[PDB]
């Protein structure tokens, strides 16, 4: 494969950019329009989806199920009924929240699902999920992918506890489709140490819109009553995830980067992200119904807890990297960055050693020491963001070139063009 060289900005960025939707939105709404259709409440839209490799797993694993899915755009409509063919097989990819999230789905139907998915998969957190699943008398064979939910036309629910520390998404699975489940379900935490509030938050304000009772007053704990899932239209907001990592080249280089349709309201975690981007001053506006971040003339280390958004660490890692030299940065609260699309926390590290830089791994995160740093190749990992975090990088820094550009695919297919246009 080709690199992809990182084009650099030898002053400051200035640009508008276009983000597409939200994965974690757009996943949530294909699971409830299809718990919605399932039930017999007929066909939902979802307008502004996201179109990326994530909701095209998703979609395609709802289709495994027996539903349909049409939409050539970002306009998609989800109908029919959960029926699944003999043997049917949902490739998870290295889609969390379809290995997280289609399970539970699953359980519903009378037709044992197999779940499989990429190799690099097979090393992510799923037991618990699939333990709580047992507790509630679904049969499962196998604790790892691939494995088989051998569902028999309903799920009883009641309450179950699980270890969900290595991912939220363990959580928001078992919420999707419990109104679904004969008496509901009460999901309790155990112990401590949850990461990413914001995405259980997520789920759970969709379960509203959609009509769901859910009692989300008590922390770690949740209780949904049974019920119907409303056949609604959803708009999905653009994916402000992905806008960090645009957002960012204003930041690094002075410029001003603007992002059309950012909502001053959300369901994703809005306000983490711009008190993040204010602790390293940059200026951050809503007009326009865009977002304007305007990045200060420099900075320095900062220490910044990301365990409610750990999927900003690359992003926030890249700008770490790029502070003024000898600023100590040190990013903390992501502990469970070792179990995404790859370990995180190692690949951030060996990644920028590589480039001269000094990144040392800590029990929970990372301590950054912005060095000097020089040409080479910034290795993706077969995920998005560790490719988009070396874009950041190239931008100052001569001669970096990142292998597979096209790990951007798993929520961000047009990244390269986006990111050219951006930088002129
Ligand atoms: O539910 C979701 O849509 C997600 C939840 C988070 O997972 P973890 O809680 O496993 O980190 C986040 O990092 C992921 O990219 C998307």
């Amino acid at each position: 494969m080709k690199t992809w060289p990182a084009p650099t900005a030898p002053t400051p960025v200035r640009a508008t950019v276009t983000v597409p939707g939200s994965k974690s939105q757009t996943n949530r709404a294909l699971v409830l329009a299809a718990l919605a259709a399932a039930q017999g409440r007929g066909a939902s839209t979802i307008s502004g989806a996201l179109r990326s490799r994530d909701t095209e797993l998703m979609l395609d694993a709802l289709q495994t199920l027996g539903l349909r899915v049409d939409g050539v755009g970002s306009e998609l409509t989800v109908s029919g009924r959960i029926e699944p063919g003999p043997g049917a097989r949902v490739d998870c990819g290295l889609a969390g929240t379809v290995l997280r999230f289609v399970p539970p789905l699953a359980a519903l139907g009378s037709v044992p699902v197999t779940f499989d998915g990429d190799q690099q998969a097979r090393g992510r957190p799923i037991a618990p999920l699939l333990d709580a699943l047992r507790e509630l008398g679904v049969a499962v064979d196998g604790t790892g992918l691939p494995f088989r939910v051998r569902g028999n036309g309903s799920l009883a629910g009641g309450t179950v506890a699980i270890d969900a520390s290595a991912s939220s998404q363990f959580v928001s699975g078992l919420l999707l489709s419990a109104a679904s489940f004969t008496d509901g379900l009460t999901v309790q935490h155990t112990g401590s140490s949850l990461p990413s509030a914001p995405h259980i938050a997520m789920t759970a304000a969709m379960l509203r819109q959609a009509g769901v009772d859910i009692d989300d007053s008590t922390p770690n704990r949740w209780q949904v009553r049974p019920g119907p899932v409303a056949a609604r239209r959803w708009d999905i907001e653009p994916d402000l995830t992905n806008a960090v990592a645009f957002l960012s080249a204003a930041v690094v280089s002075g410029g001003t980067v603007r992002i059309t349709g950012w909502p001053r309201v959300s369901v994703q975690p809005a306000d983490h992200i711009l008190a993040i981007l204010r602790q390293l001053n940059a200026v951050v506006i809503h007009a326009d119904s865009s977002l304007e971040v305007r990045g200060p003339t420099g900075y320095d280390g900062f220490d910044v807890d990301l365990r409610a958004v750990g999927e900003l660490t690359p992003s926030v890692a890249a700008l770490a990297a790029l502070a003024s030299p000898g600023s100590v940065s040190r990013l903390s609260g992501i502990a469970h960055l070792r179990g995404h699309e790859t370990d995180r926390l190692a690949a951030l590290s060996t990644e920028i050693n590589r480039l001269g830089g000094t990144c040392r791994e800590t029990p929970d995160g990372l301590v950054i020491t912005a060095t000097p740093l020089r040409p080479g190749i910034w290795r993706a990992y077969a995920d998005h963001r560790m490719a988009m975090a070396g874009a950041i990088i190239g931008l100052r820094v001569a001669g970096v070139e990142v292998d597979d550009i096209a790990a951007t695919t798993k929520t961000l297919p047009e990244f390269p063009r986006l990111w050219a246009e951006m930088v002129g």
